[PDB]
């Protein structure tokens, strides 16, 4: 409403300066106009002429001669004054009451007022820096930007508003033309002195009125002054024509936007409909200022972050802390686009969890953090360009980057020299993206433990070997034909090994001069009859042997070899016939035997007296071996999937049974020897309402009576 | 009124404003809570920006 340029100020001013002109005009052409008539005739020196008439007919000479012969301009100048100026109060005044494009500025003005009133935008237009504002200016400013985006729909660059005022616009132009052509052509119509013949000689007897007027020589100066107002008027509306089509356009404003954003550090700022923008540009750039810095998502980018930095609260993270080992907290899977400011805050947190968000920078006052050493940063770029990377030089020791591609590896960030552990699952990499893993992993010389999980290789990276410090490596789920002989021996200081899920045949004979190795892992790999435990024995260290998800059938007779083995798994390969040798590692605390085709146990297992947890499941085992009573540092023994019968007494023997599986048997005999059962409380899968029946004090009591 | 306007425009007391909320919102009681460390009676400024 107060959008109006300064020429349609002149168009109020001007109009209401005319129409006092007609009712000054009209009142006295009311009460004072008449006409002065008498006749003219021939066409003690000075005496006066006498007429023989009256003062009646004088009056009807009067009425006769002013009605017939007297122009009708000179009639009804103040009346075509006023009707003609309320066209042009028409125009403007119709023009903004036009109802729909109205509403355009009404719904304009509200979200223009805001846009000037909102203090976040003098904080933002104001200005790695910092500030805390309040709570609901920033829901003022979601939902004004709401708004924002809504008008962006209503209009779509309109077209009613431009062509709606450049309709009004013309008819008042050429309205302007045509009455300054007829009242130019009429004011020498306006007489003083008339001459009137009339047919009234049979009742007056004259022909002639010579007939003065006593008015017109104020009707003619207020009637040139009337159209000197009306050039001036008219004269101001062709300028804002020339304006029209000299300087305006449907986009005009909007390169005044981006160049003005270019020249304000914002630039890249989107556009709404540029005329009635225009008429704001004509009242001050200092209010399309304000607007456009509102426009711009960098800005409201900075704005819903700080909503996202004061409504993540201290409870809220609180009640996320503790998690799997240690303080693990997640905006893993959340999809925030932003971190939290109060997460500095809580020294508690040792373990982050960071998938999914758009953060390409992590603020400096992550340091108040002590306790952080083990950061997750997968599906994001955080690639911070501060100086808290030093900070975290001499924090933190293990980072996780899944899942992320090729472009995605923040480059900068692997300066820290004092990470020990990491985690690449993902990195889809040929020969020449195993480059774009660029070598400044070289200078970390802490890295310990090294995960290759989850890609498209082939053959190790060259890069790979030259860290001797590599204690704990994995190459897994590849697929992996081809190992170059060298690079694994030259990381002698390897002693755990990773093979999971490979393409391996066989597996590599150099495995032997890795005399640090204690622990392999080869699961899911194609082996059939295996490489000697000749090879093995020279690897003095070897604990851990797991041989997960082969299709190998035998065991040769040099398993009696490993005495260091401590933990066997045999889980699920084609193993028929157990192997006698067995007995000889009399180290093997664990023995899985599980998901193969057995028939039944030999003695070689009561030898292993350190046998603490037995897994037989997914096997055709029918009836135990009494040999279960020398084994008796027994915990879990593992007896699912089976057609095995029943139990001897033999298992009230084990002082440290703790738990029994019976997953699929007979199990009809439900043996009271259970009821000797000193520390057992879980015969977990031969939980059943059948061995819950049997056994009343002993199972009830017992068991429910320990529960 | 011209006297309000140029002792608001002046950057000492504006700088005396910020050092004033910084002294009114940095109380005694907070380096109450901020005494005694672990050599010696250490203060934070450490890490604060």
């Amino acid at each position: 409403r107060i959008l109006k340029p300064w020429w349609d100020v002149f168009t109020d001013y001007i109009s209401i300066v005319m129409l006092m002109i007609a009712v000054f005009g009209g009142t006295l052409q009311v009460t004072q106009d008449k006409m002065i008539c008498l006749p003219c005739k021939w066409v003690t020196g000075p005496t006066g002429i006498k007429y023989d008439l009256d003062r009646h007919q004088y009056n009807y000479v009067d009425a006769v001669c002013y009605e017939n012969r007297l122009h009708w301009f000179a009639k009804y100048f103040p009346y075509l004054v006023l009707l003609h100026t309320l066209i042009f109060l028409a125009c403007s005044n119709f023009w903004f009451k036009f109802p729909r494009t109205s509403s355009k500025l009404e719904h304009f003005v509200s979200i223009l007022l805001k846009c000037f009133d909102s203090p976040w935008t003098t904080r933002a237009l104001s200005e790695s820096e910092t500030g805390v504002l309040d709570k609901k200016e920033g829901e003022q400013a979601k939902a004004l930007f709401e708004k924002v985006k809504k008008f962006r729909t209503h209009v779509e660059e309109g077209d009613i508003v431009y062509r709606l005022y450049m309709r009004q616009t013309i008819i008042k132009v050429i309205k302007f033309i045509l009455i300054i052509c007829y009242t130019v052509y009429y004011v020498h119509n306006i007489k003083f002195d008339v001459d009137c013949t009339v047919d009234i000689e049979s009742l007056t007897g004259y022909r002639t009125y010579r007939c003065a007027h006593p008015l017109a020589t104020l009707f003619k100066i207020l009637a040139s002054f009337y159209i000197s107002l009306v050039i001036f008027y008219g004269l101001i509306c062709m300028y804002t024509l020339w304006w029209m089509l000299r300087r305006s356009l449907k986009k005009y404003s909007f390169e005044s936007i981006r160049e003005e954003s270019s020249y304000s550090d914002i630039p890249d700022v989107k556009n709404d409909f540029a005329f009635m923008l225009h008429l704001i540009d004509q009242y001050d750039p200092l209010y399309s200022k304000r607007f456009a810095v509102f426009l711009s998502e960098v800005s409201e980018n900075k704005l819903r972050q700080l909503n996202l930095n004061n409504e993540w609260t201290l409870d809220k993270l609180r009640q996320r802390l503790t998690k799997n080992a240690q303080d693990k907290l997640e905006l893993h899977l959340f999809m925030l686009s932003g971190i939290p400011d109060t997460v500095f805050d809580l020294v508690e947190l040792e373990v982050l969890k960071l998938e999914l968000i758009p953060d390409v920078t992590i603020p400096p006052s992550i340091a108040q953090l002590t306790g952080l050493k083990e950061l997750w940063l997968y599906h994001t770029a955080a690639k911070i360009e501060a100086p808290a990377l030093a900070f975290l030089r001499e924090n933190l020791r293990a980072l996780h980057i899944k899942f992320t591609d090729i472009k995605e590896i923040p480059l900068w960030i692997y300066s820290l020299k004092t990470l020990e552990e990491l985690h690449l699952t993902g990195n889809l990499s040929a020969e020449n993206n195993r480059y774009i893993v660029i070598d400044g992993l070289r200078e970390l010389k802490r890295l310990k433990v090294l995960r290759l999980k989850s890609n498209l290789s082939k053959l190790p990276q060259v890069v790979t070997d030259v860290g001797v410090h590599l204690q704990k490596l994995s190459i897994n789920n590849e697929g992996t034909k081809l190992i170059v002989l060298n690079s694994l021996k030259k990381m002698a200081n390897l002693t755990e090994l990773e093979l999971i899920r490979c393409d391996l045949e066989r597996i590599p004979h150099s495995i032997f001069s890795l005399h640090n190795l204690q622990e392999i892992d080869l699961k899911d790999n194609n082996l059939k009859t295996i490489e000697e435990i000749i090879s093995f024995q020279h690897l003095h260290r070897l604990t851990c042997l797991k041989l997960w998800y082969n299709h190998i059938a035998y065991i040769p007779i040099q398993i009696g070899n490993l005495t260091n083995l401590e933990r066997l798994y045999l889980n699920r390969n084609k193993i028929e016939k157990i192997p006698t040798q067995l007995f000889y590692c009399r180290k093997l605390r664990y023995l899985d035997l599980s998901h193969n085709n057995l028939t039944f146990l030999p003695a070689d297992i009561g030898l292993l007296q350190n046998l603490q947890n037995l897994a037989i499941t997914a096997n055709r085992i029918e009836t135990l071996p009494p040999e279960l009573f020398q084994c008796r540092k027994l915990r879990a023994l593992h007896l699912g999937n089976n057609v095995l019968q029943s139990l001897p007494s033999r298992v009230g023997e084990l002082t440290n049974l703790t738990q029994i599986e019976l997953r699929g048997n007979r199990l009809e005999c439900l043996p009271v020897e259970l009821g000797e059962c000193p520390l057992l409380k879980r015969s977990g899968l031969v939980v059943e309402e059948d061995l819950f029946n049997t056994l009343p004090p002993e199972v009830k009591e017992r068991l429910w009576r320990a529960d």
